[PDB]
């Protein structure tokens, strides 16, 4: 019946209330009377001073471990006045204060979300206790910013609370794999006290990017007399998706096309090299379609360009297409006696041919139709001093290292 207050975790020999006023009596009768306390488990941390005349803890009094979370924490003692023959009981409260900070479980927790995974999707969150009870306990949960999670605070029937990571924002590891939250617990008490909770999410792939050229069309040029295995291009291919879902190989389009016959494209680094010789004068041009896959046979598909240059390997080939080897000595000058076909099946100025011949001789050669060429008079020749004639007769194109032919023409000057 005597009610008295105390705070907890408080230092050793405090005053808890005046009991020897609430007794009618002085504390030398206190000490002189031999007034005890009786034998009981809790009492063992009260003492009672003389010279104080008063009540004194004598221990330490940490209201968490004395009455856990009990709304109120009484301790009862019986005071025993032994001249008096009388006895009294004391009822005495221990108020609570905030010297425990909320304590997280688990320090840290993995939360694996897939990268498509819808909206609205919730995950349970490390959860919190605190010993200090009434308004020291728990009060406030603070999350920390992020642009695609959310912090729902949901209450089963039994639970108090329960804290859950809401997914209110998609995601993609392509941008960012892993995020790093700070789950922060606060007491609404003063002083505020607090703990946190290091929360990382951790993205799973899925292999929803295709690889992807980087360029549409590749166009390349080579000359013809390179030799099989030159390295004509290299071919890149990205694919952001993780590990197995971005290892990419590459490929021809066409089965077994002749140009896919004539190239090779290697599978793994995508180098395309020559195989077989190619000449400039049976295709010049060579139109290709590569593809690129990961392991999810997502296909990107690419054009590879391939253009022949035309190199000096064909030497010109002349045609006597008509000879008048019978010549008249009294022939005007300007008379034609042979009429050349020349032909070079090398483009460009190495298809161009130039004709030759000796400057001595009294016949020039002379340009004509469809790159043809004649063996014009220009001079009288005295029948005697030149009977027999073996004329050498150069073609050669104009492309170097220039490419020569040359025919001989036999004639013989007859008169009358
Ligand atoms: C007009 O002249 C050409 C060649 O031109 C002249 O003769 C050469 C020997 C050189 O001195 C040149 O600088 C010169 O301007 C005559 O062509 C020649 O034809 C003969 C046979 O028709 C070739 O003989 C060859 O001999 C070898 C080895 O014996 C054989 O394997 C061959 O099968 C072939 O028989 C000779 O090589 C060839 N000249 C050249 C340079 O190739 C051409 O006959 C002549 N015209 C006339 C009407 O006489
Ligand atoms: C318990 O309470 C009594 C009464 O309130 C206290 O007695 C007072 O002591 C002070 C000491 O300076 C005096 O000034 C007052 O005149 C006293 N009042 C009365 C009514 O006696 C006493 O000191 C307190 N403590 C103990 C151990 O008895
Ligand atoms: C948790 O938050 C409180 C503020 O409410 C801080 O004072 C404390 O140190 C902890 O960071
Ligand atoms: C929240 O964050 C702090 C660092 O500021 C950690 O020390 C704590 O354990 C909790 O993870
Ligand atoms: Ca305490
Ligand atoms: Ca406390
Ligand atoms: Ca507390
Ligand atoms: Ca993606
Ligand atoms: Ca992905
Ligand atoms: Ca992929
Ligand atoms: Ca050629
Ligand atoms: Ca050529
Ligand atoms: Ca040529």
């Amino acid at each position: 019946q005597i009610r008295y207050s105390v705070p907890e975790e408080t230092d050793k020999g405090t005053v808890v209330g005046n009991i020897s006023k609430d007794l009618g009596l002085e504390p030398r009768e206190l000490a002189e009377r031999g007034v005890r306390i009786v034998s009981r488990g809790r009492s063992q941390l009260f003492s009672l001073n003389p010279r104080g005349g008063s009540l004194v803890t004598a221990g330490r009094i940490d209201r968490e471990e004395l009455c856990a979370q009990s709304t109120p924490c009484l301790v009862n003692i019986n005071i025993l006045v032994e001249e008096k023959g009388k006895l009294f009981g004391v009822e005495i409260e221990i108020t609570d204060i905030n010297d425990n900070n909320p304590k997280f479980h688990v320090g840290d927790l993995e939360v694996k979300i897939n990268e498509i995974a819808a909206p609205g999707a919730r995950y349970p969150l490390p959860e919190a206790v605190d010993p200090d009870v009434g308004i020291n306990s728990l009060q406030s949960y603070q999350l920390s910013p992020n642009r695609h999670f959310s912090l729902h605070l949901q209450t089963g029937d039994d639970g108090t609370i329960n804290p859950e990571l809401v997914l209110e924002r998609t995601l993609d590891r392509e941008e960012e794999p892993t995020h790093h939250l700070v789950l922060t617990a606060s007491d609404g008490g003063e002083p505020r006290r607090s703990s946190t909770a290091l929360i990382q999410i951790t993205v799973l792939d899925t292999n929803d990017n295709a690889p992807v050229f980087d360029q549409p069309v590749y166009r390349v040029k080579v000359l013809e007399n390179v030799a099989p295995g030159t390295l004509l291009l290299t071919v890149r291919a990205s694919d952001p998706d993780e590990g197995v879902n971005g290892k990419v190989t590459y490929k021809f389009r066409k089965i077994n096309e002749k140009q896919s016959l004539l190239f090779h494209l290697h599978e793994n680094t995508g180098e395309m090299t020559v195989a077989k010789n190619l000449d400039y004068e049976e295709c010049s041009l060579y139109e290709m379609e590569i593809q690129a896959e990961d392991v999810g046979a997502l296909l990107g598909r690419s054009k590879v360009i391939i253009m022949v240059e035309d190199v000096n390997d064909n030497r010109p080939e002349v045609t006597i297409t008509s000879l008048f080897n019978p010549v008249l000595e009294n022939s005007l000058p300007g008379t034609v006696i042979a009429f050349l076909n020349v032909h070079d099946q090398d483009s460009g100025k190495n298809g161009q041919v130039v004709c030759y011949t000796h400057d001595n001789l009294p016949f020039k050669l002379e340009k004509s139709i469809d790159n043809y060429y004649r063996l014009v008079t220009w001079k009288y020749l005295d029948r005697e001093k030149v009977s027999t004639y073996n004329i050498t007769v150069i073609a050669s194109d104009l492309g170097a290292p220039p490419l020569s032919t040359e025919t001989y023409i036999a004639l013989t000057v007859a008169d009358t």
